[PDB]
Formats: structure tokens, sequence, C-alpha cells
């Protein structure tokens, strides 16, 4: 009886063979990394270092994402929050959170815990939920979402584009940055995006961005923040306190 991906899920939590990996933000214009979205990857024993598409679907199923995640954001705090000194005021620091968790309040809790391991107002916290994860729980019971703005925790709307509340930032999904300059549908749909995050006041970030064309097109239109392998991939904790390190000593 080789145990199933139930128990091995739950035995490499244990383990905590889930890790951080941080991609930089950076601004629209350019310039230093002004955040970080924490991508979860499980460092396995036996296979390598696997990638969330495989493993993330059974975790939100099972209901153990929402323990994932925890963990995930307790070692953030861990991996950052004696460097706040590398931290540009404001940090942003993302986590991708399920449907499950919008599920009554401990997430609160959760964001109190990690904000209190750094310096009071010198990060920003950001939740991306997908549009569809807001579906299925619409709308009504939500002081959650209170609760969360009024300890300054933000919501963004991971892959946007691919209703309602108090959200703060829009991420336009890479689909739409793909097809920039190849195509002139995709391109007015993506102004038109752009053109609504402004009149609703909301920040948005373009997500792939891989190529100069890319990044120029989106920043002639304002666009707030870029993150893609054109500004940085996903990386280990090591690479990115490397990597601000020598930020901090030029700029
Ligand atoms: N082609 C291309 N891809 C790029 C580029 N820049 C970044 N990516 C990849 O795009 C994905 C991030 O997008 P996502 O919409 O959050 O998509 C994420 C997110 O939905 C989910 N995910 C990752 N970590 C977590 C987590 O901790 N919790 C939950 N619920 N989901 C997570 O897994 C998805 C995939 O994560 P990854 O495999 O790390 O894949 C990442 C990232 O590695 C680029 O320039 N080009
Ligand atoms: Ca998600
Ligand atoms: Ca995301
Ligand atoms: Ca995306």
């Amino acid at each position: 009886r080789v145990a199933s991906p139930s128990s091995e899920l739950r035995r490499a939590l244990e383990a905590n063979e889930f890790i951080p990996y941080y991609q930089p933000l950076s601004p629209g214009q350019g310039g230093r990394w002004i955040g970080v979205e924490v991508l979860m990857r499980w460092r396995h024993p036996r296979e390598g270092l696997i990638r969330p598409d495989l493993f993330i679907p059974f975790a939100e199923r099972s209901g153990l994402i929402v323990p994932m995640t925890r963990a995930l954001m307790r070692q953030v705090a861990e991996d950052l929050g004696g460097h706040a000194g590398k931290l540009e005021p404001g940090f942003h620091i993302g986590f991708n959170i399920s449907a499950t968790h919008c599920h009554e309040l401990a997430l609160v809790d959760d964001c109190r815990e990690l904000l209190a391991a750094f310096p009071p107002g010198h990060i920003t916290l950001v939740l991306e939920l997908t549009e569809r994860e807001l579906i299925e729980s619409s709308e009504v019971t939500d002081r959650l979402f209170d609760e969360l703005h009024a300890l300054g925790v933000k919501i963004a709307i991971d892959d946007f584009g691919t209703r309602k509340f108090q959200v703060d930032c829009l991420k336009i999904d890479q689909s739409f940055v793909a097809r920039i300059g190849i195509d002139t549908l995709s391109g007015h749909i993506l102004d038109s995006i752009v053109e609504l995050s402004a009149k609703l006041d909301l920040d948005i970030v373009a997500e792939g961005v891989e190529t100069p064309e890319q990044r120029d097109y989106l920043a002639a239109r304002g666009v707030d923040y870029l993150q893609g392998y054109l500004i940085g991939r996903p990386m280990p904790l090591e690479s990115l306190l490397s990597s601000l390190t020598v930020q901090e000593g030029q700029g």
C-alpha cells in the first residue's frame, strides 16, 4: 500500500517541503523592485522541484491548501521579516488565495501575523484571487474583506479578463500580454481593461512581460507595475536577497 496523493501532501506539509519562490514586480516605467509574488514550490525528496499546477488542484479539493498557504506565509515572514532593511518602504508581498480561504475569518489572523513580522507600514500585503473564486461565494457575507482592508491588506484580481467587490488591484493575465503587437482586437480589449482600472481607481499589474515591445506598450498606457521573465523569473530566497542587496547599493 504506497499511500495516496492525500497522505503524500500532508507528509510534505509536515516536512515543510512546500517552499516560497518569489517573482519580482517592477514599476511600469522601470526601476527598483517594488514587491514580489510569492509562488509555491514543492521540493520533493524523490521527484525534484515540482510546480503548482501538478499539486494545487488536489490541495484545493482536499482542503489542504488552506494550511499550506498558512505555512507559506509563516515562511515568508521568517524569510523576509529580518531583512526589512532591504525592502523599499511599502514593499508589496502577494500571495495567491483559494476560494476555500474566503470562508471564515482565520485568514485575518494570518494576515495580522505576517504584517506583525515587519515594521508597521513597511510592507503592503496583497491577496490575489481569480475572478471565478469570487463567483461561487458571490457578494454578501464579506465582513472578511472589510476586516482585511482595515489592517491595510489589499486584494488583487488574478488572471483578469480570462464581479463587483472592493478590490484594490487588477492583474492582467499573461494571455493578453502575449498577444501585444500581434493583434489589434486583443490590443483594444487590453486598452479597455487598463482604462477601466483607472476609472475605478485600481492599480494594475501586467503579468508575463517577456519582451521590450510588451513592456514599452504597457508603459505607454500607464500600467503601474510589470511582472514576467523580462523583469525576473520566480526565484529562491537566496537569489532575491542577493538581487535586492545589489539594488540598495546604487539607487
Ligand atoms: N510563460 C510565462 N510564465 C510566467 C512568466 N512570469 C511568470 N510566469 C508564471 O506564471 C505563473 C504565475 O501566475 P498565476 O496566475 O498566479 O498562476 C499560479 C497560481 O494560480 C498557482 N499558485 C502558485 N502558488 C500558489 C499558492 O500558493 N496558492 C494558490 N492557491 N495557488 C498558487 O499556480 C499557478 C502557476 O504558478 P507557477 O507554475 O509558479 O507559474 C507562475 C509563474 O511562474 C512569464 O513571463 N511567462
Ligand atoms: Ca488562486
Ligand atoms: Ca497570481
Ligand atoms: Ca497569470
